[PDB]
């Protein structure tokens, strides 16, 4: 029984992702598609628009057989640590194939580059060395070492971060020695991100264009870009807990978070750079908005995205020592199963005995510091939900089973 | 030149808060009324229904010459600490008299009791001891030990806790050798707590009945119960920031605060007794209301006001060791000047040099952990206010000059 993995956050799930799952199985010749999805707070630092549980229900109907949660430990991180864990999870699950998105359909550039840098790394450390002692910044010296090699017609823009993402999968597979073949195909249209929604033809709009369309109070505008499942579930969550989640929703709790902190204690928050505690605390007070806050904070060392990531850790109150101890784990501490089809179920029961870490269906079954971090995330995730809807959502973390979908038509059994 | 001491939570300042002030200058013969006031978080643990800045104005126009903030430190406390600290500040301001309302107008049973109890303080600890190791609970031992002496038809009911407070004021003065002469006058009508607004004639309903009348969206139902000062001040507050501050309006921040905190962290919070913190995090997740939360919370070791104080310390993340740090001192950490009238000015001018501790108006002038706490507490107060009315509000603590009013009619010079 043969499976192909996907690294995702379905934010929301739409026709492109649906297309991914279709191509993936096809292109790799695997009957089973296993995704590792960012749960409530995603790689770029923001909150998911809708519960990871609802986003699961969408995937299972659109051709995803297993949905495993990508632990917060690995989810809110820049690409390299992100890819490390998710690929390790997809490796834990014995995926022979890995399917990722990019500008190209050509896996070769991804493969060949990964090797070159793997091959040259000693030079690159040492050529950084030479530059750094000329007084260059680290990222400058990096750019210099990295430009002495790699600058050629080989191209493959190493900022197009499907492309940025992909490099890091192959990297992690190769330095991890996974019996796993990476696959990729070109994407189609809306930009990478931004823009808006197209003219027709299920045109596969971006998750962002679709996001700010919902928040922007058109759920119909994005219809043509959402599978039957997606629209049905999105409105159903919006009816349920009465909100569309955005980063903006949590600003009050980020404001609160920094009211109750000591600057000494804030330096112990993950991704809070030394001394930044002051810029952080100085700014929050004069800040009405998430935006302005970022504005006052924004530095050269910090892109918007890393700040957002940081702000998330401030929000969940994740400590540098929490993190460092959990990252030094070489593999995922557990496999958290959000949902399964009958195919994934079977694949699982076929593969369960050989999982070197627990298979977590119900939370009662297991405890681990990285899971605590996953559960806390959920708690904070729900804050914008007005009571007692919040409290009712709060139950969705524990007693919630793997969501099991029936591909022979349409039964969620619970 | 003389001043009479007044310890107050104006929530809001009402027809009976105006009565006491006159009778203060009336009965004491002190030309100057000094009000030491808890600013944003009060003795039973509640937030003030309006900021300390507005309530200062209600009093400055009702015949109170000086408004001093009672630090959170003393303010959010049990009665014996509360009095200890508040009498402490009035003494540094050299009010020759202290004036406090009771159920009676009779300070004699107070002075009797206090001096009675101090005489027997060795006898008390002995029967407490004798009853305690006889297998009695502490309060039972306390209750029993006290009943054998001084219990008689001489009364002074010590649950009508005007008296509880008054006794502690009285006790504070003796025990500190303060040259403060106490006085007291009875309360007429609406209950003690709760009830309703009476049928007219400035009848002075309880502040509680007014809050519940305001909570129930009637300012005007209480109009005969409020001076013009205090009525109009409430209008502007609501009009500016869009709310009255209610305990549930802080409920969302309790769930956040309790969602990020470990059991050992929560153990370190002031008025969380050892072993309770698990019950706390247990109850908060399944409680869709502050009210629901409280019912799961109540043990016999805990009074419902003591439970409310704890929620606030939990809210402000105030720790035991810090508390013991600041409670350890026998004297006031600083004098925080909220507001004054002309007469008020004159008093301060006279006795400022006599002040043994810093006189703070602009927060620039002095810095201190006890003050860092007062600031934090205000920074927590405005959270229910909707942005950007929240960031405007927060600007006050620093920027605000001490309020200045002209007794001779109607001028805030500012």
């Amino acid at each position: 029984m043969k499976a192909v993995g996907l690294v995702v956050e379905y934010n929301p799930f739409h026709n492109g992702h649906l297309y991914h799952a279709q191509t993936a199985k096809l292109q790799t010749g695997c009957d089973t598609a296993v995704a590792v999805m960012s749960g409530h707070f995603l790689q770029r630092g923001e909150p998911a628009v809708v519960s990871k549980w609802a986003r699961t229900k969408m995937a299972l109907q659109s051709g995803v057989d297993l949905v495993i949660e990508l632990p917060y430990l690995y989810a809110v991180q820049k690409a390299d640590i992100f890819a490390r864990g998710s690929v390790s999870i997809l490796n834990e699950l014995e995926c022979e194939a890995l399917f990722f998105g990019s500008e190209n359909g050509d896996i070769k550039p991804f493969l060949e580059t990964a090797q070159l840098i793997d091959e040259h790394k000693h030079i690159l450390n040492d050529r950084i060395k030479e530059e750094l002692k000329k007084g260059a910044s680290y990222p400058a010296a990096a750019a210099i070492a990295f430009s002495s090699i790699l600058h050629t017609e080989s191209a493959l823009d190493l900022s197009k971060p499907n492309n940025i993402l992909g490099y890091q999968y192959v990297t992690s597979i190769l330095t991890g020695g996974y019996p796993m073949k990476p696959y990729t195909t070109a994407r189609i249209s809306s930009d990478y991100h931004d823009a808006d929604l197209p003219e027709g033809e299920n045109h596969i709009a971006s998750a962002t264009s679709i996001r700010k369309a919902m928040i922007g109070q058109n759920l119909e505008a994005c219809l043509r870009f959402l599978p039957a499942a997606s629209a049905r579930e999105l409105a159903a969550y919006r009816k349920s807990f009465g909100l569309w989640h955005t980063p903006e929703s949590y600003f009050s709790y980020l404001k609160y978070s920094l009211s109750t902190v000591t600057a000494r204690e804030l330096q112990q928050v993950y991704e809070v750079e030394e001394g930044l505690e002051h810029r952080i605390i100085r700014s929050i007070r004069k800040s009405s908005s998430y935006q302005e806050f970022m504005e006052l904070l924004k530095t050269k060392r910090y892109t918007w995205t890393r700040l957002q990531r940081m702000n998330t850790h401030i929000l969940t109150r994740t400590k540098k020592q929490d993190m460092q101890k959990l990252l030094d784990n070489d593999k995922a501490p557990y496999i958290r199963l959000l949902g399964m089809t009958k195919k994934g179920q079977a694949y699982l029961s076929e593969k369960k005995k050989a999982l070197s870490v627990p298979l977590v269906s119900k939370l009662s079954s297991f405890s681990h510091p990285a899971l605590d971090l996953d559960v806390k995330a959920s708690r904070i995730y729900s804050l914008p939900i007005e009571e007692p809807l919040r409290t009712e959502f709060d139950l969705q973390e524990y007693g919630h089973a793997p969501i099991r979908y029936d591909e022979d038509e349409q039964h969620f059994l619970n």
